[PDB]
Protein backbone atom coordinates (compact mmCIF):
# COMPACT_ATOMS: atom_id res chain seq x y z
CA UNK A 1 0.00 0.00 0.00
CA UNK A 2 0.71 3.46 -0.33
CA UNK A 3 2.33 4.46 2.88
CA UNK A 4 5.35 6.24 1.26
CA UNK A 5 2.83 9.15 0.49
CA UNK A 6 3.03 10.49 4.28
CA UNK A 7 5.85 9.84 7.02
CA UNK A 8 6.18 10.17 10.79
CA UNK A 9 8.51 12.83 12.47
CA UNK A 10 11.44 11.18 14.73
CA UNK A 11 11.66 14.60 17.32
CA UNK A 12 8.05 13.54 18.21
CA UNK A 13 8.72 10.04 18.47
CA UNK A 14 9.88 8.78 22.75
CA UNK A 15 12.59 6.79 23.63
CA UNK A 16 13.62 3.35 26.26
CA UNK A 17 16.35 5.28 27.59
CA UNK A 18 13.87 8.62 28.79
CA UNK A 19 10.65 6.29 29.58
CA UNK A 20 12.91 4.75 32.07
CA UNK A 21 14.03 7.81 33.82
CA UNK A 22 10.23 9.38 33.72
CA UNK A 23 9.52 6.36 36.12
CA UNK A 24 12.13 7.51 38.90
CA UNK A 25 11.23 11.29 38.60
CA UNK A 26 7.51 10.63 39.00
CA UNK A 27 8.25 7.99 42.32
CA UNK A 28 10.26 10.62 43.84
CA UNK A 29 8.07 13.47 43.12
CA UNK A 30 4.77 11.29 44.79
CA UNK A 31 7.82 10.14 47.86
CA UNK A 32 8.34 14.10 47.75
CA UNK A 33 11.36 12.73 50.57
CA UNK A 34 9.39 11.36 53.12
CA UNK A 35 10.03 8.65 56.05
CA UNK A 36 11.60 5.36 54.80
CA UNK A 37 9.17 2.98 54.50
CA UNK A 38 8.27 -1.01 52.66
CA UNK A 39 4.75 -1.12 51.74
CA UNK A 40 3.93 2.35 50.42
CA UNK A 41 6.36 1.20 47.40
CA UNK A 42 2.99 -1.18 46.65
CA UNK A 43 0.84 1.89 46.51
CA UNK A 44 3.49 4.25 44.59
CA UNK A 45 4.23 1.93 41.78
CA UNK A 46 0.71 1.49 41.05
CA UNK A 47 -0.41 5.64 42.05
CA UNK A 48 2.50 6.61 39.69
CA UNK A 49 2.17 4.62 36.69
CA UNK A 50 -1.65 5.23 37.02
CA UNK A 51 -0.67 8.65 35.17
CA UNK A 52 2.94 8.46 34.66
CA UNK A 53 2.21 5.83 32.27
CA UNK A 54 -1.22 7.92 30.66
CA UNK A 55 1.69 10.88 30.80
CA UNK A 56 4.81 9.78 28.77
CA UNK A 57 1.98 8.15 26.04
CA UNK A 58 1.54 11.93 25.66
CA UNK A 59 5.49 12.50 25.51
CA UNK A 60 5.47 10.52 22.62
CA UNK A 61 2.79 9.16 19.86
CA UNK A 62 -0.17 7.28 19.90
CA UNK A 63 -0.31 3.69 19.35
CA UNK A 64 -1.20 0.48 21.87
CA UNK A 65 0.59 0.64 25.52
CA UNK A 66 0.05 -2.21 27.88
CA UNK A 67 1.43 -2.85 31.47
CA UNK A 68 1.65 -6.04 33.96
CA UNK A 69 2.85 -5.78 37.52
CA UNK A 70 3.45 -8.54 39.42
CA UNK A 71 3.33 -8.24 43.32
CA UNK A 72 5.07 -10.89 45.53
CA UNK A 73 5.32 -11.72 48.64
CA UNK A 74 8.91 -13.48 50.73
CA UNK A 75 6.83 -14.31 53.72
CA UNK A 76 6.20 -17.48 51.74
CA UNK A 77 3.55 -16.84 48.75
CA UNK A 78 4.74 -17.20 44.98
CA UNK A 79 3.77 -18.74 41.71
CA UNK A 80 4.59 -19.71 38.11
CA UNK A 81 4.42 -16.72 35.37
CA UNK A 82 4.79 -17.61 31.97
CA UNK A 83 5.04 -14.48 29.54
CA UNK A 84 5.20 -14.58 25.72
CA UNK A 85 6.87 -11.63 25.67
CA UNK A 86 10.22 -10.41 23.85
CA UNK A 87 13.17 -7.78 24.74
CA UNK A 88 13.39 -4.80 21.92
CA UNK A 89 15.60 -1.75 21.88
CA UNK A 90 15.95 -0.62 18.18
CA UNK A 91 13.41 -2.75 16.91
CA UNK A 92 10.41 -1.82 18.49
CA UNK A 93 9.50 0.44 22.23
CA UNK A 94 9.64 -2.31 25.43
CA UNK A 95 10.43 -0.63 29.32
CA UNK A 96 10.32 -2.13 32.45
CA UNK A 97 10.92 -1.30 36.28
CA UNK A 98 11.73 -3.44 39.35
CA UNK A 99 11.43 -2.33 43.27
CA UNK A 100 12.23 -4.65 45.93
CA UNK A 101 11.33 -3.81 49.38
CA UNK A 102 12.09 -5.45 52.78
CA UNK A 103 9.88 -8.43 52.69
CA UNK A 104 7.60 -7.85 49.44
CA UNK A 105 8.79 -7.34 45.89
CA UNK A 106 7.32 -5.57 43.05
CA UNK A 107 8.34 -5.38 39.70
CA UNK A 108 5.95 -3.79 36.81
CA UNK A 109 6.74 -4.29 33.31
CA UNK A 110 5.89 -2.38 29.78
CA UNK A 111 5.42 -3.02 26.27
CA UNK A 112 4.83 -0.10 23.76
CA UNK A 113 3.63 -1.78 20.15
CA UNK A 114 5.00 1.21 17.63
CA UNK A 115 5.51 0.25 14.00
CA UNK A 116 5.74 3.75 12.59
CA UNK A 117 9.67 4.01 12.65
CA UNK A 118 9.70 5.86 15.64
CA UNK A 119 13.84 5.42 16.61
CA UNK A 120 16.99 7.81 16.63
CA UNK A 121 18.29 7.10 20.11
CA UNK A 122 21.33 8.22 21.69
CA UNK A 123 22.72 4.93 22.65
CA UNK A 124 24.30 1.99 20.79
CA UNK A 125 22.47 -0.59 18.66
CA UNK A 126 22.71 -4.59 19.43
CA UNK A 127 21.31 -6.92 17.24
CA UNK A 128 20.14 -10.62 18.49
CA UNK A 129 17.39 -12.23 18.89
CA UNK A 130 14.28 -13.01 21.73
CA UNK A 131 12.75 -15.71 23.54
CA UNK A 132 9.68 -16.67 26.06
CA UNK A 133 10.13 -15.00 29.10
CA UNK A 134 9.16 -17.06 32.22
CA UNK A 135 9.11 -15.39 35.39
CA UNK A 136 9.08 -17.92 38.98
CA UNK A 137 9.97 -16.78 42.59
CA UNK A 138 10.20 -20.19 44.32
CA UNK A 139 9.67 -19.78 48.50
CA UNK A 140 10.99 -22.86 49.34
CA UNK A 141 12.92 -25.37 47.46
CA UNK A 142 11.95 -29.60 47.64
CA UNK A 143 13.15 -31.03 50.62
CA UNK B 1 -2.41 9.18 5.44
CA UNK B 2 -3.10 7.87 1.92
CA UNK B 3 -4.54 4.11 3.65
CA UNK B 4 -7.75 4.50 1.42
CA UNK B 5 -5.29 3.10 -1.83
CA UNK B 6 -5.16 -0.03 -0.18
CA UNK B 7 -7.65 -2.48 1.64
CA UNK B 8 -8.02 -5.59 3.64
CA UNK B 9 -9.84 -9.16 2.95
CA UNK B 10 -12.69 -9.55 6.10
CA UNK B 11 -12.80 -13.07 4.57
CA UNK B 12 -8.70 -14.09 6.00
CA UNK B 13 -9.60 -12.34 9.34
CA UNK B 14 -10.30 -14.31 12.30
CA UNK B 15 -12.68 -14.15 15.33
CA UNK B 16 -12.91 -14.40 18.56
CA UNK B 17 -15.27 -17.09 19.07
CA UNK B 18 -12.62 -19.18 16.39
CA UNK B 19 -9.59 -18.63 18.06
CA UNK B 20 -11.48 -19.89 21.90
CA UNK B 21 -12.28 -23.09 19.58
CA UNK B 22 -8.56 -23.73 18.50
CA UNK B 23 -7.35 -23.88 22.04
CA UNK B 24 -9.96 -26.94 22.68
CA UNK B 25 -9.32 -28.94 19.36
CA UNK B 26 -5.14 -28.55 20.29
CA UNK B 27 -5.60 -28.94 23.48
CA UNK B 28 -7.97 -32.57 23.35
CA UNK B 29 -5.68 -33.21 20.34
CA UNK B 30 -2.79 -33.45 22.37
CA UNK B 31 -4.65 -35.23 25.54
CA UNK B 32 -5.99 -38.15 22.61
CA UNK B 33 -8.41 -39.04 25.51
CA UNK B 34 -5.92 -40.66 27.86
CA UNK B 35 -6.06 -41.28 32.00
CA UNK B 36 -7.89 -37.89 33.85
CA UNK B 37 -4.58 -36.04 35.53
CA UNK B 38 -3.91 -32.57 37.43
CA UNK B 39 -0.74 -31.63 36.81
CA UNK B 40 -0.83 -33.05 33.01
CA UNK B 41 -3.39 -29.49 32.65
CA UNK B 42 0.08 -27.49 33.53
CA UNK B 43 2.71 -29.02 30.85
CA UNK B 44 -0.65 -29.04 28.04
CA UNK B 45 -1.62 -25.22 28.38
CA UNK B 46 2.31 -24.70 28.13
CA UNK B 47 2.52 -27.03 25.30
CA UNK B 48 -0.52 -26.36 23.29
CA UNK B 49 0.06 -22.66 23.51
CA UNK B 50 3.55 -22.56 22.36
CA UNK B 51 2.59 -24.27 18.96
CA UNK B 52 -1.32 -23.29 18.90
CA UNK B 53 -1.03 -19.50 19.13
CA UNK B 54 1.89 -19.32 16.45
CA UNK B 55 -0.81 -21.52 14.09
CA UNK B 56 -3.67 -19.27 14.89
CA UNK B 57 -1.63 -16.29 13.90
CA UNK B 58 -1.38 -17.72 10.55
CA UNK B 59 -5.48 -18.97 10.12
CA UNK B 60 -5.80 -14.88 10.36
CA UNK B 61 -3.21 -12.15 9.72
CA UNK B 62 0.00 -11.40 10.05
CA UNK B 63 -0.01 -8.81 13.14
CA UNK B 64 2.33 -8.51 16.94
CA UNK B 65 -0.05 -11.21 19.21
CA UNK B 66 0.62 -11.60 22.91
CA UNK B 67 0.30 -14.07 25.79
CA UNK B 68 0.61 -13.84 29.37
CA UNK B 69 -0.38 -17.38 31.62
CA UNK B 70 -0.14 -17.34 35.53
CA UNK B 71 0.03 -20.70 37.07
CA UNK B 72 -0.80 -20.61 40.76
CA UNK B 73 -1.34 -23.18 43.93
CA UNK B 74 -4.25 -23.38 45.98
CA UNK B 75 -1.98 -25.53 48.55
CA UNK B 76 -1.44 -21.73 50.23
CA UNK B 77 0.82 -19.60 47.39
CA UNK B 78 -1.03 -16.85 45.70
CA UNK B 79 -0.43 -13.06 44.93
CA UNK B 80 -1.62 -9.88 43.75
CA UNK B 81 -0.90 -9.41 39.77
CA UNK B 82 -1.93 -6.04 38.12
CA UNK B 83 -3.21 -6.41 34.41
CA UNK B 84 -3.72 -2.73 32.50
CA UNK B 85 -4.96 -4.26 30.00
CA UNK B 86 -8.81 -4.08 28.08
CA UNK B 87 -11.62 -6.29 27.48
CA UNK B 88 -12.64 -5.62 23.34
CA UNK B 89 -14.92 -7.91 21.17
CA UNK B 90 -15.90 -5.73 17.78
CA UNK B 91 -13.52 -3.32 18.24
CA UNK B 92 -9.85 -5.16 19.00
CA UNK B 93 -8.96 -8.46 19.10
CA UNK B 94 -8.26 -10.53 22.85
CA UNK B 95 -8.60 -13.86 24.36
CA UNK B 96 -8.28 -16.12 26.97
CA UNK B 97 -8.72 -19.84 28.24
CA UNK B 98 -9.15 -21.05 31.61
CA UNK B 99 -8.34 -24.36 32.92
CA UNK B 100 -8.44 -24.88 36.63
CA UNK B 101 -7.66 -28.37 38.52
CA UNK B 102 -7.69 -30.59 41.84
CA UNK B 103 -5.39 -28.38 43.72
CA UNK B 104 -3.50 -26.05 41.10
CA UNK B 105 -4.57 -23.24 38.75
CA UNK B 106 -3.72 -22.81 35.26
CA UNK B 107 -5.00 -19.95 33.76
CA UNK B 108 -3.98 -18.03 30.19
CA UNK B 109 -4.29 -14.74 28.74
CA UNK B 110 -4.13 -13.16 25.02
CA UNK B 111 -3.88 -10.05 23.34
CA UNK B 112 -4.05 -9.39 19.25
CA UNK B 113 -3.53 -6.21 18.68
CA UNK B 114 -5.07 -5.54 14.77
CA UNK B 115 -5.51 -2.33 13.44
CA UNK B 116 -6.30 -2.91 9.81
CA UNK B 117 -10.40 -3.55 10.07
CA UNK B 118 -10.41 -7.60 10.49
CA UNK B 119 -14.53 -7.53 11.85
CA UNK B 120 -17.68 -9.67 10.53
CA UNK B 121 -17.97 -11.84 13.20
CA UNK B 122 -21.51 -13.54 13.28
CA UNK B 123 -22.29 -12.76 17.10
CA UNK B 124 -23.66 -9.47 18.35
CA UNK B 125 -22.00 -6.48 19.18
CA UNK B 126 -21.69 -5.13 22.47
CA UNK B 127 -20.72 -1.03 23.37
CA UNK B 128 -19.36 -0.11 26.36
CA UNK B 129 -15.92 0.87 27.86
CA UNK B 130 -13.45 -1.16 29.59
CA UNK B 131 -11.04 -0.76 32.69
CA UNK B 132 -7.92 -2.21 34.49
CA UNK B 133 -8.08 -5.91 35.33
CA UNK B 134 -6.91 -6.99 38.75
CA UNK B 135 -5.98 -10.80 39.29
CA UNK B 136 -5.75 -11.83 42.85
CA UNK B 137 -6.10 -15.70 44.00
CA UNK B 138 -5.94 -14.89 48.04
CA UNK B 139 -4.90 -18.16 49.70
CA UNK B 140 -5.99 -17.01 53.33
CA UNK B 141 -7.72 -14.32 54.84
CA UNK B 142 -6.86 -12.08 58.03
CA UNK B 143 -7.62 -13.67 61.54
Amino acid sequence: GSMEDYQAAEETAFVVDEVSNIVKEAIESAIGGNAYQHSKVNQWTTNVVEQTLSQLTKLGKPFKYIVTCVIMQKNGAGLHTASSCFWDSSTDGSCTVRWENKTMYCIVSAFGLSIGGGSGQSGPIKLGMAKITQVDFPPREIV
